[PDB]
């Protein structure tokens, strides 16, 4: 029933108890935001400014660094663009995923000229190979943004890259891309408000729908500016967008453009007395709690208030069964520009747009062999009407009166000799980490919030940008421009 | 540039300094919310549960009362109706207003059967009369709600009663009525969310426009549920409405109904960085500062956040020049329920809807003589498209860190050595009054126990402030510079 940490600690105390291994980062670098955890290779990769690191996730003081800056020529070109020589004209690594069984794929802002390449790690982890394959350099457009201020939700599977970010120099052509591989890169309609409206990506996950890979979907989480009318009402909408991994675009229309793209509002609010709810629209981070059933990973989300005078944070939970229901629900439909959004009620193209091409029903092989009505629809119906509410219609945690806001989250399923509890590790914009448990107080609905620890993990206060949980090292890794930080999950002999 | 009070005295500290005179109220009464300040008679009237008091503006310890509790039969028909005998089946007065030069008009919850009567107080404030003219008894349909939990905004001028409440037993028929005074009662359209949609009234004021009494309009202030498509997103819209004092409805169609009603949204928000503003739509009280020009009183308003989690209160100022600009602008317009609201680009009938009939300009000297096209319009065009923003597009004061919320307000115009300064005495839902000057002087508790301040009057001819609540009334001096 309290909101005070039963165990508070500062970077100081943490350092005087063996609970923090700080990497202060090189003097000629920053922005250690991109994390690529690798349990197998037992290393923790962190792509930053002009560099890419390979930390030893047992003690991040031991590592390797691939200095990957940009050519003098490129630097100058960025300079001539009237940009910030130090803050902007640098190669900020924004993408870092796995590719070959011996190479990583990395992308970054090549000083407002996105470039990517490979990072040979090798076959055997025994011989820690951290070699950068220079001279190649592939087009970074659509993979890493031009502006370092923008992030990227990346997902690299089966040799193909999925990434949502701003694709242009002007940084106003945001789109979900599918690069690499065999086929021509896939993209979302550009300059189309109904598809994407000045969004900001958070993450992308490969979620299987059944035992048939043919039915694999890729979910992107992101926030964007709402759209409804020409009335005084700007607003944010956290969202989740689904797309079929086996989508290859239209035939005589959406050429090389997703055909199975749909989105739904993710609502994270707290019911009120007079019937008006309090919403946490600003989606900051998302973590998937892998259930034994890969088809139903639990979705935790870290949301924030839109108001500048009412700072607040929330942690909402969603079940895929819900998102799937929404995605199988009414399509948001609007007749004219000055019409109220209404749930579409009348003839839906078959197969249902949004549904992946199946060699069992309809028989239609490949998206490229779909009717025209199933391409015209979806093309103007990217959004679902009904929103997906959190489990139980409320967040499992809320922090208001506090002076900081949540920025990252990860959770471990710890089995206790009296049941299992989902322990959340929430990162703050202040540089502190909170460990909380939401045990159901006597009954689901009236649950108790327990703040176990509040540990600062950076000499100076900074915004936490990345968190990676290791269930093989039992170590948490925080990231920021100030550098990376490592700490143990527990500390049971200090309570 | 601060948030801490220079003078934070508690009730104990206020009582131990003659800073507050307390009336713990009667045991058989409560809800002392209906205030009526009479300078001339130097008394302060008050409406309450089965009672109507009369406090002395010098010492509320000295007072007269009137017992008006509803008969047995009525108390019984209310019980069988399935109401709470203790907190419902009683006569809670909701309207106290001066009527004749010798009488006051009063109405209360007739134990869910509102009734009204007069209250004699003679010509001379010397004889201090307070006789409850019993017998007869008129009904209070449209004058007072049936439900004590509902407020009412009244204004009785020229022998006419203007009020906005629930005209029904079920408390669902909210309306703005004008009863009394020579003509058949006139009211807003029943069951039409466009006109009014589950509103909560706050107050009505007469404000002339021109130097012609015929252009006089009555303005109501209230808060109601916004309407914007079947699509969800419940929200509150603070509002202000106007009505011509001389509106008596049409010949046929809109018969005995406002043909001049128009209403506009009142915005009180704070600009944000990402273009998103923080709004305070829950109007709580209104005070008009009589400026030099009687056609331009400054409008102060106390708004609160709709959010149950984040508590926050704000005060906002509005000029009647702005309000009038909005009423002379585009009406809101819809082609149906599935359409977006849009400023009416069509051709507005003449005379312009919302325009008081006049024996001068206009050509018409009666609202009943208006043509069909205007009456038809209006009937479906009671709302305006442009909301009226507050002076500077910002609120004067803000409180969010605070763990309470404003509930009442009054302001005094005090002449000093530097110039005139407007001091705002803000009430609180936790028994407390904040004194504020602009460009927090003191935070004083005024009740032994915490409650909601629901009434607040200011007597300049006595330099005192009176606060209302269910606990009782509280007297307090505007300054007491000694404590400083
Ligand atoms: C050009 C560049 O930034 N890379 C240097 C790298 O060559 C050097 O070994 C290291 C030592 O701290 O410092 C980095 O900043
Ligand atoms: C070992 C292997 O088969 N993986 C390949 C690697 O051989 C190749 O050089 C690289 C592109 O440079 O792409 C990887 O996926
Ligand atoms: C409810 C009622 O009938 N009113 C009584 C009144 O007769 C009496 O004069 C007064 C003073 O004690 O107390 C009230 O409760």
């Amino acid at each position: 029933k309290n909101n005070v940490p039963r165990l508070k600690l500062s970077y100081k105390e943490m350092l005087e108890s063996n609970n923090v291994i700080t990497f202060n980062g090189l003097a000629n670098s920053s922005s250690y935001h991109t994390f690529l955890l690798d349990e197998e290779r037992s290393r923790l990769y962190v792509g930053a400014k002009d560099h890419i690191f390979s930390f030893n996730l047992v003690n991040i003081k031991d590592f390797q660094k691939i200095v990957w800056p940009v050519s003098y020529t490129r630097r100058d070109e960025c300079k001539w663009a009237g940009k910030d020589i130090l803050k902007e004209c640098a190669n900020f690594i924004k993408v870092l995923e796995a590719y070959n069984q011996t190479h990583l794929y990395a992308c970054g802002t090549g000083a407002f000229h996105p470039i990517c390449t490979y990072i040979e790690v090798g076959h055997h982890p025994e011989d820690n190979i951290f070699k950068l394959q220079d001279s190649h350099f592939e087009n970074g457009r659509g993979k890493s943004p031009y502006d370092p201020k923008l992030l990227t939700a990346s997902l690299l599977i089966d040799g193909e890259l999925y990434s949502g970010t701003a694709a242009d120099f002007m940084g106003r052509d945001f789109a979900i891309f599918r690069t690499l591989g065999h086929h021509h890169p896939i993209r979302t309609e550009q300059h189309d408000s109904r598809w994407l409206n000045d969004p900001r990506f958070i993450s992308a996950h490969l979620i299987p729908e059944s035992d048939n890979p043919e039915d694999d979907k890729v979910y992107f989480f992101f926030r964007e500016n709402a759209i409804d009318g020409e009335h005084s009402g700007k607003a944010t909408h956290a969202r989740i967008g689904q797309i079929c991994k086996n989508d290859f675009g239209g035939h005589r229309s959406l050429v090389n453009k997703w055909t199975t793209f749909l989105k739904a509002r993710l609502i994270c609010s707290v019911p009120g007395p007079n019937g008006i709810d309090t919403h946490f629209d600003e989606l900051q981070d998302v973590f998937l709690m892998n259930s034994k059933d890969p088809k139903n990973p639990i979705v935790y989300g870290v949301f924030t208030t839109s108001s500048n005078i009412f700072k607040g944070s929330a942690v909402c939970m969603y079940s895929m069964s819900d998102v799937r229901r929404v995605f199988l629900g009414p399509y948001a439909h609007r007749d004219g520009p000055n019409y109220q959004w209404v749930p579409y009620q009348g003839r839906v193209p078959y197969p249902r747009p949004g549904t992946c091409p199946s060699k069992t029903f309809g028989g239609f092989d490949s998206t490229k062999d779909l009717p025209d009505d199933v391409i015209t629809f979806a093309r103007s119906h990217p959004a679902m009407y009904n929103p997906v509410f959190p489990i139980n219609n409320r967040p499992i945690m809320i922090k208001t009166d506090v002076n900081y806001q949540f920025t990252q989250i990860v959770v471990d399923r710890v089995d206790a000799e009296d049941g299992q509890y989902d322990v959340m590790f929430i990162g703050t914009d202040v540089g502190t980490v909170l460990k909380v448990v939401s045990v159901p107080k006597e009954t689901w609905h009236d649950l108790e919030e327990v703040l176990l620890e509040e540990m600062t993990v950076f000499r100076e206060p900074t915004t936490i940008s990345a968190m990676e949980l290791s269930t093989k090292q039992q170590q948490l890794y925080i990231g920021s421009t100030a550098g990376v930080a490592q700490l143990p999950l527990h500390r049971c002999d200090i309570y």
